[PDB]
């Protein structure tokens, strides 16, 4: 009658109370601005969509190899090399269920128990409870606002240990929204190389950049940091498809096929029609994303400069993603007080940073309308200056 | 360079290259008459096509509950109360890839190093693979076709051991088609209980039956059962929904909430699109499903009377699923052999039972044409003429 070590092993949400607050407050018709979705807004570009209802037209709905359509794999391939410098094939990428599960099968296929996988903070929420459920032990380097959230090559030197079998390096970063720029992570990779460990370069956010901000894959960093390195990625954050469920994992033919050995036991192939929507993405204009890119970087000038006048806050300015990680130490309260005072007293919904490893910051995304913002970011600094 | 031992211990497939050569050779031109496919070869129903487009054209491709739409939660509980006198309610279902994924979150779930899962053979493929992918330790409890291929409560009995935490009961069966009555379902559900051991009920070919056989959900056997039993199963055989992804794990709400945290670390919810198109399947009329039976029905008494005329085989008779999987004992010749030959020398395919435990047979699939059948088991007679 007892569960898995594994599972009970993996932490309860801390927002689970605030989320129920949220959503009990809608229900009764109270107005909230909301700055806690960690998905676009915007609905999936029409062509995809359509591609998608096409696919299904077709027949496009039965079982197909686990390693994804030969064609999406192309696709990814093809991708990878034109933008950011890897020179992949279609044997060096498995379709997955979303970038989620290409980390996931990546942990499963390399962790093993006891193995320990170094992971800066603040950290995308999942990631120490998949190391876990991989029976792996997460080793949480943590950064601060004076150091833009970002983990020094020393600071990455100094947490290896003999049972170190991962690095996890996330850029641009959810939820900071910091770049690590191309010489920090030629920086990165030198470490990770010379200690012959692996990096699982989490890259979903590479298209979302600001202030012409410039991605690097780390495993473009060199030969030897291409040969220990996988990209796990997908198609959500670049093309609005968090709900398709739709990504990838690329890296060295023999984890892959271990990885797609795990692929075809847990899940089977990915939705075929739903690939065929991913194929679109990539075989099409990239119009779509500049459009929503535009909006993106109009909202963040917004909310950026908004947070900037605010009293008992310290924002380091984010060039990547759709989020806001300021500082709410000067108020000397925890995030989750912070958070659901917030909530409580104003109606604004934000994200306490104990989430992702960080009890004295909040997430904020500026993935929603403009008026939902003015308003919000309004609220918000009456908050402020009714708590200092 | 070294992965983990939990992917190391998975077999490789000894399937691809038939099932997929078959494929290969159809695309070249060859006439080949397939009989390995694992799929039904009709088309999804209209209306749950129709029902994803609109799902994707009203913008249902955000994220969504980890444990599934609540729609789709509570008409699959409606479903089982209807179908199959479960008494499960929203809160026990768990929404995922395909019934593949809902038993992978089981056994991630509760099994641990060192924990025996009880196998009756022939199995599906990636039974024994999944428990080893959770480290546990596969029993597989051998079967004749004087038994018919099914297991008895006795041989489950002594196969028990104090490490023993799962017996995994499929029925219909794929490779055999067999069904165990609701007598026999009744015995094995019993001996589970009388031991304290957990059942896990693979149900996915419940409603393909024939010959008025009569499908039991194990679960319904008696109150000590429902407490210590879960229901695999899903949408792709019902519905010839394969490529869709969508299934479902059915059981006591702790255990229900345990599968649920392990998906939401791994995959995230199950294509949003893609579930809509699962609700149609349930909500609408059932005719599709009692015409493809139909066209099942007509297909089967064609392929068992022409095996039951086969002097050189022993079939037992198969009243669910879409499969038969004579012995072939009587030429002395491994699955591996004979079913290469037959393919290189007849363009036949069929899968080699030594991929479900039982290299003295082999499984056929009449999920094709009757043309296709007739000629199929023209060639079939030739081949075995040649050996005998
Ligand atoms: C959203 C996200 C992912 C991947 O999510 P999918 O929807 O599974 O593709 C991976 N890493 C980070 C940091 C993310 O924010
Ligand atoms: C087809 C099948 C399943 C379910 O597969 P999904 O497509 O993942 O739902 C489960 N068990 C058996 C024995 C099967 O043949």
């Amino acid at each position: 009658m007892k569960l898995a070590a594994r599972v009970e092993s993996v932490s309860p949400s801390m927002t689970l109370i605030i989320d129920a607050k949220a959503k009990a407050m809608k229900a009764e018709g109270i107005d909230v601005c909301s700055f806690s979705a960690g998905e676009p807004d915007f609905n999936t570009p029409k062509h995809i969509v359509e591609a998608a209802k096409a696919a299904l037209e077709q027949g496009k709905t039965r079982y197909g190899p686990a390693a994804g359509e030969p064609r999406l794999r192309e696709a990814i391939a093809q991708k990878l090399q034109r933008d950011n410098g890897l020179c992949y094939g279609a044997d060096n990428i498995l379709v997955t269920n979303g970038g989620k599960q290409s980390i996931f099968n990546l942990m499963l296929a390399m962790i093993e128990p006891g193995d320990e996988v170094i992971i800066p903070a603040p950290f995308w929420v999942s990631y120490p409870e998949m190391v876990k459920l991989a029976e792996g032990t997460p080793v949480i380097l943590p950064t601060t606002v004076e150091t833009q959230f970002k983990v020094s090559p020393e600071q990455i030197r100094q947490a290896i240990t003999p049972k170190t079998k991962l690095l996890v390096f996330n850029t641009p970063s959810n939820p900071t929204g910091m770049v690590y720029t191309p010489d920090e992570v030629r920086a990165i990779a030198q470490v990770a190389v010379e200690a012959g460990l692996w990096v699982l370069s989490d890259e979903i956010y590479e298209k979302i950049l600001y202030d012409d901000a410039q991605h690097l894959s780390i495993g473009a960093a060199s030969p030897e940091a291409y040969e220990r390195s996988v990209v796990c990625s997908g198609f959500a954050k670049t093309y609005a498809m968090t709900g398709w469920r739709v990504g990838f994992l690329a890296g060295p033919v023999p984890l892959v096929k271990a990885a797609t050995k795990i692929q075809g036991h847990s899940t089977s192939n990915v939705c075929t029609f739903a690939q065929y929507g991913a194929i679109a993405a990539y075989e099409n204009s990239q119009d779509c994303v500049q459009e929503m890119l535009a909006a993106f970087a109009e909202r963040r000038r917004y909310m950026l400069d908004a947070l900037n006048a605010m009293p008992g806050l310290e924002c380091p300015k984010p060039d990547g993603a759709f989020y806001m990680f300021p500082s709410i130490a000067k108020t000397g309260r925890s995030s989750l007080d912070f958070c659901s005072e917030l909530l409580d007293q104003h109606q604004v919904a934000t994200v306490p940073g104990a989430a992702f490893g960080a009890d004295d910051c909040i997430r904020l995304s500026y993935a929603t309308d403009l008026d939902t913002i003015k308003r919000g970011m309004e609220r918000l600094e009456k908050f402020l200056h009714g708590i200092l």
